[PDB]
């Protein structure tokens, strides 16, 4: 074996967790974005691993140098802001570039009211779901960016049910009709080049889409016949009402409520005392794009 | 070649850990849901289980989760404190061989779904904004005590902090600051001691409130803090001035600093913009106070 | 609080109807034929609302039977004028449906003309001629007065002079010139009150109204009468129906105006003297006002 | 007897400018937007001298209401129909002490973006009515400036999942009972949000509109069974009070066409719900307006 039979296929290195916060002051008014930024290159040499030769490389404590001069010169407007303007910093400063990556994650501070009264400089830690965002250029390559929530639990206590499945000689599964819906979610979509809308008006308007997909409307709900099924309504909610999604990945990881059996207790258990099974766990994944969108790339 | 004559018996105890459930009740179309985790020990009279291997006297943790389990069917939830109180009054009153029982109990932390204002009928979201818990626990022939209290609750203001004025040594580099954040990951717990005749959500909600509006102050100026241990303080006595229920209340203080980015070397100055937090090491700090009538009462 | 229920609710109205009924009620004297083409709407309010709250309709007359009834009592009662027609309709549902709380009849008229040879009628020819319709309007609620109003529509007058609109409130946004030598054009809506008067003759009270009307909006027909403002054209033409018509209690008029501009041809190399004049139909001024009598208006 | 100023009691009077239309256009780059609208604007004045007495004094042009609507839409732009009320409501009441009551009505010309393969076009557009959007905004001195929305001109048919049955029978009842008809209505909606401002007036008008549609329809895969054109109007009233906390009041009136299964007999062949004709006219109606409880006891 020597360096001539072997193909280097990917070399990618970076900086992850680099976490800080951005205060803005307007008066006695105090606004925060704390956040957390990976930062990822893929160079246009591999000398650094075929050669032990470091010309060309940036050191990660530089992309985390760079990171924090952004959000200080910059500010941060919105996370895909951020990360579209670290991507495009590596791309026009360094040659030896070939690919970077921004992936940005919130920390869900929220303002403190006091009876109905916003605080100037108060704040709560709120995890409702994880705000992310990705943005990736290629050299000569359009730069795309991604928004996200992860982390977002979310159960309705009826209106679920998974019947006529295939059955099978180790299939003793039975038919339900009224189970408890919980699951755990990441949800991520891509704007492709779009840049021109409100990052922060249009991620509410889709983690409002996947609330009322997931819920149905509040008076009734809506019957969901499957895991599955309740994916494809919030990707077909979202796709519906927002235009600038051209491609929305759904994970549904969910956890199963059994009725607990007290008969031998001496008692009976109406859909009263459920215990939740965290592991083992299912999960399904589906990834819908629009056909338009899909074409144009090819 | 040591015998039980030569050793003491200072401690035993045993018992079931996170039992985890969720118990649904329905007014119609409208459901309501309290899912918990909890966890019942107890010590026994005796010890032969460990001393002679005989378990005559044990109730199987299996049993200790049954029990939970039977008894959050019959009586429901009304507040974890009084399903709490119920299986701590069951093991006392079932099995003579429990000396002693401590029921700890938290919530997990469903919110109801909102659309456009108008609440959902069955659908809810995890929102972990400070976990709530309680405790019961009974000596026999002692009184049953209630502690409840709120954990993982994490507040932030961004100024109206300082530490100054501190005691100085040759191993002491600190600067004295006027103006920093203040980010602390709290643990409040307090004791109700035997009372137990009120709303404990209400009272539960009360509390949260004092401890939210005392660590910020007004919204329209907020208030200095001149230390995170006068924080602290601040919340114990706003509890105990609006909350009579409370006799004593424990409060930890985790804090995180949140350095100025010293930004010289990369051609800028950084005004207080950029701040990057110190996970750790960290700094702690705890007080427990309680109402001098309420102790002396103990003695 | 997840929905609303009927009882966090208040029924504020509950109506229903048929619209556009269009029906000939054809008379024969010998030869001569008479004709009366209309076209009628009724509303009903009934003294329940299951059908709505609770999807139950055994209370509900249906709109087919409004639209039976009105054909029924067209070919039993014939119709001497629109006005006892509409009373005859709203009769008719008050003394037969106790399930009705309100009844209310429109009726307009097709403006069939009979045609005239050198001025001898045609006994059986007719053409349409549409220079302002007539209508009607009879209402009444259970245990209340049967009350008739009457009106014509679509009535378009237009004078060449003799109006002008000077003396406005000014502004940083008002441009428009003071004049007193301009077009004056307007289609009129007019409806009037009897109340519960009946004992007269429809037809000769509703043709005596329609006399007012253009004789005020014209002035003398040897010089005309000056007109300040559309609105002030409207209050003559109030105060002559209320001066000439007894029968009349309440009055209103609605003017819709179209500007006459005279245009500006000084670019294409001549002078218009209020020669050639361009209508402006959008946007267009309206103006309304109702007039009662003192005593009809205290009387209830 | 001629009538004087003295016997008669002016008990309305306004005036104002109708069909006021304009095309806001604004420019982001190379991408335009744009609102097309149509404005009508109408006063009540303090005094009634320019129809009594022939002074203008007090009277604001109507041309001035056309010169301030442009004038605002230039100034303020149009974010919503809605907000764009408020301000020429808002602005006749802040300037003119002789106004008494101003109302605005606005309705939106739709206009949507042209796409080609998905991709928005910059500048160019296509004319769409799927049920015309509309606002009103009224307000007296010292009163509440009341906002109200609409959507009318709205055609919705279901081909079945319709009936009207178990109604009131009668000597003049021929309609035979019927559970599966095609239900076609024309629908008026208008809905207060009384003096709440608070939310997104085009978010809130999308989610009413939405419920109207499905309310009516049902869900996708099965529909659900209306007993009655009143009962509809119920479930879309019901369906949007339940999700829009922001509807005080709704109206909605639903004038339907019955589609008739043509007897094909004579002509040798069998009609099984196959060929269906339209009656256009006449036509039924039906009218609700639902008000919550807590509003109307808080204007008393
Ligand atoms: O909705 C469901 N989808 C599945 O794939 C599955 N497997 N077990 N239960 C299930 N429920
Ligand atoms: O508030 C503070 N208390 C302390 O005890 C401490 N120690 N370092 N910084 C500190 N700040
Ligand atoms: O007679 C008129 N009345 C009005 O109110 C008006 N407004 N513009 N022109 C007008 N002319
Ligand atoms: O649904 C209906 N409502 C009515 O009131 C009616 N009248 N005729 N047909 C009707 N259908
Ligand atoms: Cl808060
Ligand atoms: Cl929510
Ligand atoms: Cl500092
Ligand atoms: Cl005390
Ligand atoms: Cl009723
Ligand atoms: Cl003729
Ligand atoms: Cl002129
Ligand atoms: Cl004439
Ligand atoms: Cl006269
Ligand atoms: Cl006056
Ligand atoms: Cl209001
Ligand atoms: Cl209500």
């Amino acid at each position: 074996v020597t360096i001539k039979d072997i193909e280097v296929l990917n070399c990618e290195y970076g900086k992850n967790t680099i976490k800080f916060l951005r205060l803005h002051r307007e008066g006695k008014k105090h606004f925060v974005k704390e956040v957390e930024v990976c930062t990822h290159l893929r160079l246009t040499s591999a000398h650094e691993y075929l050669d032990g030769n470091n010309s060309f490389v940036i050191p990660t404590d530089t992309i985390k140098n760079i990171v924090l001069v952004l959000a200080k010169k910059n500010g941060i407007s919105s996370i895909e802001q951020f990360a579209i303007d670290i991507c495009k910093h590596f791309m026009t400063t360094f040659c030896q570039v070939a690919y970077v990556k921004t992936y940005i994650q919130e920390v869900p501070w929220q303002r403190q009211y006091q009876n109905g009264v916003p605080h100037i400089h108060s704040f709560i830690l709120v995890p409702d779901g994880i705000r992310f965002c990705e943005a990736e250029q290629c050299r000569n390559g359009p730069l795309v960016v991604c928004a996200g929530i992860k982390d977002l639990k979310l159960m309705k206590t009826t209106q679920s049910g998974f019947e006529g499945f295939y059955r099978n000689e180790h299939t003793t599964l039975p038919e339900r009709n009224d189970r408890i819906l919980c699951g755990e979610f990441f949800c991520k979509w891509s704007y492709g080049e779009c840049r021109d809308f409100d990052f922060d008006c249009i991620w509410s308007k889709v983690r409002e889409c996947i609330l009322e997909a997931f819920s149905g409307p509040p008076d009734c709900g809506e019957y969901s016949p499957s895991y599955q099924r309740t994916v494809n309504c919030i990707q077909m909610c979202v796709l519906s009402r927002v235009p600038q999604v051209q491609v929305i990945e759904v994970i549904l990881n969910n956890n199963f409520y059994n009725v607990v059996d007290m008969k031998a207790l001496g008692c009976t258990n109406d859909k009263e005392v459920l215990v939740p099974v965290e592991t083992p766990y299912g999960s399904c994944a589906c990834t819908l794009g629009r056909k338009k969108y899909l074409e144009a790339q090819s």
